[PDB]
């Protein structure tokens, strides 16, 4: 759903006439054919309209998202790969391959096909995307990862996407770099959030895993820069998981004190966890207990 | 009209395209004027929306990682901001001050309701925090009202409207129009929330609203919020509101008779055995008492 179409929506919604535009020095004239699609419109004036429908500033950004031929077929490919109807994914997949070669270079349109790809690979059985092509295209996106100083949460994205797909090994360092240009804002989008967290706690149980200790205390300083805010519940746990592997590998406490904190924690996951999710949490727990003892050998 | 300024937008947008390494032609080549866009960067030039959508699509850029940017602050959000740190640093000639201004911007300008939202919260915040202000109950309680009249007559609600609903709650000059709040929940959650502050704003809401409804004893009143909170969707991930749904479950099965007492009790204990995880102790002496709250109206409801 448009842009044009959601302002008119609220705009009738809360009853206010054309005229206010106008009052505002908004033109109503270009603004009916920007929600007509005969014009464009100056984000300045969209500024205006959403002081006028007391619209709020992320309202409005959630509005802008663009809807390309890119993201178009994007939206039919997820849908096709989630559905398990992997004809029409196949067939979405080669005919954006076609597009995308013969058409301009956009940083999103390479992550959009390097995401058909992996997700094709992943996901469909018959998939003919191979091994080749997205060790390709993976490549030129990586490179640009090395080359780049700035980094954006689609990057982040392409590398949880690149470490499912396991075709070549995770460049830690970029990681590092990754988060860092990417956490120098105040994280406000749900999804990024989602993205971020997912990523930094298998990056912290990855690193323990490796006990390769320099690492894991260079992840769990990222971590505790982290900022959660105090309703985020589960990522409170998380840093006080990783400030509790923190003391054990400092020899500031004992394995006695994580035990009494992880009885703890598998009490308490019985209210917010499903028991499957509980069952793979308590295994991540043992396993990080397990890599701790043979640390401390 | 009123003046935006969006060299920020103009800076951010640079920063990441100078930090991905992509020259002008490649604007050029996907539609974007290169010339066009730098005079907008230089400012001398308004960016179209067409264009922008363009520029996040070759940058890789989610245009909410943008936000901060793409909403410059007119007067009247930068009064707000005045304001509001002048009540919270507790010097209140300022916000007597600035209110007394923005009322004039306010009556002189055009019609807007971002404006008439602004009004209405500083004078209520003047009233409930400013012991010397010269703002009246009168005043307060007429916009209260246009504003309510405009809600009741609306059939499209946004995140604002919650906020102004609860800060009419803290203001306590007339009653609180229940009705009104279940219509604005019901439409403001049709659509997914994507932003962590609206999400913050709904939340405390329902929680406030659960919790006063189940003090009041009154059932038909807890079974309407109780229902409407068993449809509430919530991510797998935020566990302090799936712990939420679940208190207001357990209540609903109590009250309904499928579940006693003692299934409260086993959840509370287990629950107190909990929080220590994840609250500094304030906040877990604080949810105790909410929980203590909620088991007293429970078994008085039940005898």
């Amino acid at each position: 759903r448009p842009l044009g179409e959601e302002i008119e929506r609220i705009r009738k919604g809360k009853n206010i006439p054309l005229r206010v535009f106008d009052e505002n020095g908004v033109s109503s004239r270009s603004y009916q054919r920007f929600v007509q699609g005969n014009s464009e419109l100056r984000i300045s004036d969209l500024a205006i309209i959403v002081e006028i429908l007391s619209i709020s500033p992320m309202e409005m950004t959630e509005k802008l998202t663009p809807m390309s031929k890119t993201v178009l077929a994007k939206e039919q490919f997820n849908q096709a790969i989630f559905s398990k109807n992997f004809q029409e994914s196949s067939r979405i997949v080669a005919d954006y391959r076609a597009y995308y070669e013969k058409s301009s270079f956009a940083l999103g349109k390479q992550e959009v096909m390097y995401s058909m790809l992996a997700l094709e690979y992943l996901f469909n059985p018959q998939t003919v995307v191979t091994k080749e092509e997205i060790i390709a295209l993976e490549n030129q996106i990586l490179e640009r990862l090395i080359n780049a100083d700035v980094y954006t949460i689609f990057n982040l994205k392409f590398l949880a996407l690149q470490k499912n797909v396991g075709l070549q090994p995770f460049p830690t360092s970029l990681l590092f770099r990754v988060l860092q240009s990417v956490n120098e804002r105040e994280i406000i989008d749900i999804r990024s959030l989602e993205i971020i967290e997912q990523v930094i706690i298998d990056f912290l149980f990855a690193a323990i895993v490796s006990q390769n200790v320099p690492h894991i205390l260079h992840v769990l300083s990222m971590f505790k820069e982290y900022e959660v805010g105090e309703n985020n519940w589960r990522m409170i746990l998380w840093k006080k998981i990783a400030e509790k592997i923190e003391m054990i590998l400092t020899n500031e406490e004992i394995f006695a004190d994580w035990s009494i904190f992880k009885e703890q924690i598998l009490l308490s996951i019985t209210l917010f966890l499903p028991k499957a999710k509980q069952e793979f949490f308590a295994g991540q727990l043992e396993k990080i207990e397990d890599s701790l003892k043979e640390i401390k050998e």
